[PDB]
């Protein structure tokens, strides 16, 4: 059973600027460079995001995380049974990723995905941040979350829910245009309001944004001057409706968005789906 | 499974007084005016309260809402297995009503039930009392409660508990004369003391009253010389014995009655059922 | 330096009567009968109340209570420096009061005062209400308060601020008739709201009312239907704008009022004086 | 002894729009109109906040409160002997204002000034605000604080500390071009950061701006995109880097600003007085 | 001023006596043997009772801490000032004591008395009892408390309070038969209710008993059995009414007793002086 | 269901340096001498470390603790159905052990080890530490843990996990060497991080050391003074990066080492497994 | 009166090895270079720490903190009275050093002093640390301790308790060797333990050490093992018996000792002056 979103992998055309963006405007800790790429640190993992060099600009991986080799090998049960064709990622992969074992399939969309277990930690070598930030938000609620951009959201639906086992946690009519409404469907795996989000928005991109949660609220006032500078920021501070974070929005230099956050409610057992008719309680008005 | 009562609907023949007392006396606020009628709020949600223009004066329809999908497809499922006749809604009747999916059918006594998930938040207008009370108490608790009067009480209890769900509280033997001794009955289908009691009154209404929870003894005490001020008071402050709620009791425009409170006490899973010979601890007293 | 109301003394037509409604519908404590009358308490102090026969009817003295020997001299001092006759209590009289020492003495318009030091603590004796009450509020605050008519404010005021050292609260200006309004000044002498009020009432006596202040809501509703039940009830529940005591009056065998009430907040050093219009945010509807 | 900044008073051209923008874009509570002018309540007090019709387009006068008629005198004591005009308000103006006694005089720069002492609650008309907000902070902290625009700073300084007893918290050199860096002087007279700052800019208001502090960041975030709309924005949200009040500011219909904010820190005796040479942390960007 | 009672030492006819007593039935650790005697600890300092070979057997010194150099000049000072024959320590006496200055005389029935500063710490030899106890009870209480028997308590009282500056906490008059009656005094110089006690009680010895502080029930429980099983009792576990300590007495090989409570009620500024006419709630029967 | 490690025996070859060792280094209390050899206790129970006379100075056997009798039953079938041999400890072990049932087997590798239920209490017999210790952490994490040395790491895996239903912690690649790098396996049955770890280290002994956890820094800090006059230490203060306990290691008179520590973390529900590279965040350094 | 020690100065020899040492051992912040030298930061003050070219390797000059121009005041005033050479800094001094006023003299052995008010807050420029720290312990403790060693203690202590105001927590007789006992004066200005300590040394500098204090445990054994790697450290982990700082002792580049530590207890109105025999209860042994 997925317990968390535990790594993202971006495969870049510029990953100076990435580096540079990540570690002085969001303050990531540059953790290295391997075969694995360019390696970024929030906290006591050996990396929780890579950049590669790429053409695609745009999400090229993203890893969850079970809590052993038992719920490994329920998930690759699990996606055989659905008819899904996962690879046991050998020991040169898992060695690459810092994991004990994994396996490696695709969403119903051509995203890669991996499955992975016993990844590492790097105590020893304490979290020091790129720029002033109290903390990141990680634990049992994982990395953050990202949008994923889809073609077909019943199909994704059935894949992330039936398949992956994600619960849904709320759904938001997005009005984009008087002719047109989407609906964006909030799923979780974990306390975290939501890991990962659906949506068929014409984009571009494999994913709308990703998102950091920090500590406290001056940790992302801080950073939202830093991005500012560099007129980066494409929405201005706001709280959304459903998970209650509040937070502005960036380009990365893919184009891709990276939502910076805090204070999201989290999902208990008592919680029941509700659907909202807009994204945002105040602010997060359009910069783009 | 049933979570909580969510929302209620009136059929009454004075809208305006209904809207006056509901806002200015309770301190409801207004949500505009649909097709499914005067809308009030108490929360967060949308709506709580509908009030459309009707000639029975009383409990148009009561909402029973579920976690999600599959536990209203379980409840459709329970209903049918009972021989209940139920009516999945249709889009029509789910916009009206601003959720996902419902279904419909009603009590062995003809009340118009509907069990319904998807409810829609409205966070981004925040809830503005139509009068000074500091909030409302409902969150996983739901709406509050109504007292069902019924001609057969047993009739009526193997319905609510056998199939719908309900587990008994506790139960109040009262004494109305010499002859006579009319059980009611408690039940809770969440923390909430009860949601749902009932008994066989001789009462012209489906209900005896409805109850709304608010979060300080002095939204009490300023609402009870609001509804004074009107000589709508029907029964002064007192103390159930049950769930210990300090209340007071008030005529609504449509005969039906009101029960404002605060401070009830909820049940857990340590809970047992027990038996009261008088329905208050002190006070409550009878000024009809 | 006055720290607070210690004790008090009434001297009434019908003592068996006083002691009835004392035990039985306010649920004091018989603590026996002396030289010094019968003795009530409310907590570990020998007596706060003492019932002698007397044709009155009313509040016959009141003890304030110093720390130590000190301040009873200090107090002695002020007093005679004032011009009070003072007279320093025998041997006799402190030991009928179970004090250490005190002194003796009337205010401008007659009432006997006595203030004394070194009252006798009974914790081996456990107090045991005469009915149940979870508790009364004494320590630091003392006994309670009571409000003295008097027919020149300003006179009453000057003895008991300039001579007596108690400290304004707050005003509150009480509307009696269209061509009367009579302010009614609430000092202090400790953290409690008020120990004593001044008002130029048209009143047959020395008080309006005496307060006793209990531990929870629920010691005040179970009294008042005590009470009620003889018909006693002058005031109904209600909360004062000033100490936000939530009280409700009723009349003593002697036509005097009590007050019995609870949760009333504290003066702190932050304090400021005020005026209200109202004696009352809500309840207190007037049943005489 | 000055306690806190209590009421204000404004003189403005367009009392309509002062009224809509003070309610529905503040959330302040409407308290009627009397020859005070049009009142506006944020908490108990009967009003803090007075509008009247005038040309300047100012504000027309600010009362600080004393604790009681001991601290009048000794703030009127002190005046005179500092060669100040003072003036013993008469009972017309002391029920105008509802306060129990007061003193009027002026600045060095013709600001009129009052301190008076028991201003008038009014607990039972709780109150409602005007728009969501969940409440204004006040309490021992007073209204909040404005910030003073002098010719001479000097000057200013002399009287407010010297003469009306205010301390310096901090100062921030404000750096207006090249050739010009003005120093603000922010001043306490209880635990709030600042009641008063004094500024030697160029405006031509008497103060640049007051602020109202709120109990949540949701009671400013909705508030900002209520002033959004009508395009009535100054300074986008941020922190202060001496009080670390996160606010925004805008414009009110006379000109002169308001900054509405929340979870500003407290000065408390071990304060030390510091400089800045920046008025804010981040944000704060001005869209004037 | 006098901060505490800091030390002890006994003069005994019976050493190994002692020395098994302490350790093995109260728990005190052994600390050595110097000049100053054999030494026994309860806390973090060098010794805080002190055994030497003697005739009396009975209290041979006690020593009062003050805070520093200053508080002894004060203290040498008003004893001076009395007429108190007082004698500066010579460094061999400071040194014997382990302290860093002190002060004799004796009290006006012979009890020599010391009062010092700068006593020693021994935190790199962690205190370890020599029975199972949780801990003792010290810090800015000091060791303890004993009570004094004089033969006029009248002249003990003035030296007490008027000269070494304890205040009087409360009085328990103790009837010793029908013809006696005599008051008990108890004093404090800090928070613990009394350091000293004075009565004059017809006794051999210079003190009733003294008093160890104990962290928690099971310390006395399982110390009474301890002494109980050498027959040593004198008075059962019982409750005091005056400083609500519960505790247990015993006899140590003087004959002088022991005191061993836990529990006790602190002094603080809103304290009053009260009488008493027993000396204990409940329990505390003489089994001598 | 194993609940935790209740006891451990050693065979030694000095008896006398190992009594002198646990009590005056460690702080272990002597329970006295009987057929199970020299017992010493850490907390209420009877004992928990027996030190019998024996040639291979190592761990002679260690007890794992079932909450009843039907778990004892239970991990019986569970031995059996594996091919175990197991042997119902009959009356003379169970008395010698001072338990209520036990099973005795061993482990693939020799080690005798036996499961039992209804260990000896000994609450009247309160714990005395033999050295200045505040309290070792026991309850429901049981003893503390100890490392066993095996020649194959997956034969033991397999035994732990599968029959005795240990769950993996984490994993510590340990560098030993440039061409040895041996894995770390860390397993719990209870909240503590690991009763048990398992490393084919090519060891003389059967176990790598053994912890015992103190309540506070202090103790760690005092004992590692007493162990270091001996030069008994191996490794300097360190924090562990798996359970982050802050400990030392000595050796014990047989040559196995000993780990005293403070402050580890706990495993919970949300607990996931990991890897490390490092057996240390910092501190540690080998003085072997 | 002095509130704290604000910042320091040092000349040394090699300011890079300095930056180095500063940075990545210690984790304080480079604050760039001035007039003022290379200057570093702990927490939101400009600087606390400047490292100017100098010959002496050693303490050039320390800042003492006063609230405001009133204690500035005091302090000079103070100084003159006791006959001090004391020089108002001017304008160039102030802004060299960012504050508001200082005047500057030297200790009776030639050491420079400053004493100062209004320092240079960079709150928009949050700290970021050299190394991974989690932060430092300033704020009302100010920056931390130094221990000034002197020819004649006696001399020392009346100017910095006498002219300066220090007072003392307590005292530490240092055994250096069999005839050569030397006493150390620790003095607080504030809560901590000790702000400044004196001490008869023979050491060739005008300081010991100066101390530092992080927010944890970690922090400590984290920088431990950074300066263990240059073979730096110059006393192992201890705790010391006065202030009960846990901390280790590594010498700088000029020779003079750092102090890094953690857990200090503060001082309080109940604190007494003590002695102690040993500066150390555990650790600290001398590595030098
Ligand atoms: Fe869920
Ligand atoms: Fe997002
Ligand atoms: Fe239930
Ligand atoms: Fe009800
Ligand atoms: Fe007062
Ligand atoms: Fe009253
Ligand atoms: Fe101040
Ligand atoms: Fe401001
Ligand atoms: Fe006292
Ligand atoms: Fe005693
Ligand atoms: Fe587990
Ligand atoms: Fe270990
Ligand atoms: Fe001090
Ligand atoms: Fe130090």
């Amino acid at each position: 059973s997925i317990r968390s979103l535990g790594y993202m992998g971006f495969a870049v055309s510029d990953v100076a600027a990435w580096r540079s963006f990540l570690t002085q405007k969001l303050g990531l800790m540059e953790a290295g460079t391997t075969d694995n790429g360019d390696l970024f640190r929030i906290d006591s993992r050996a990396w929780r995001i890579a950049v590669q060099q790429g053409e695609v600009d745009d999400l090229a991986f993203a890893g969850y995380e079970v809590a052993d080799a038992a719920g490994l090998a329920q998930m690759a049960d699990k996606l055989k049974q659905a008819g899904i064709a996962v690879t046991t990622g050998d020991a040169s992969l898992a060695r690459r990723r810092g994991v004990t074992g994994l396996i490696t399939f695709a969403d119903p969309f051509g995203l890669p995905l991996e499955i992975y277990y016993g990844a590492s930690e790097v105590f020893e070598k304490p979290f020091l941040p790129g720029a002033a930030v109290s903390g990141f938000l990680t634990g049992e609620q994982g990395l953050g979350h990202f949008v994923r951009c889809v073609p077909d959201s019943d199909k994704a639906l059935a894949f992330y829910t039936d398949v992956l086992g994600f619960q849904l946690s709320d759904v938001i009519d997005m009005k984009m245009g008087p002719d047109v409404t989407v609906p964006a469907y909030f799923l979780h795996c974990n306390e975290r309001h939501h890991t990962l989000a659906i949506a068929a928005f014409p984009l571009p991109k494999r994913i709308h944004h990703f998102m950091l949660e920090v500590a406290s609220l001056d940790d992302v006032g801080f950073a939202f001057d830093r991005v500012d500078a560099d007129g980066l920021i494409t929405s201005t501070l706001g709280r959304h409706t459903n998970d209650h974070m509040v937070s502005f929005y960036a380009s990365t230099p893919s184009g891709v968005e990276v939502e910076y956050g805090w204070s999201a409610r989290t999902v208990d057992r008592s919680w029941v789906v509700v659907r909202h008719d807009s994204p945002s309680m105040w602010g997060h008005k359009s910069v783009r």
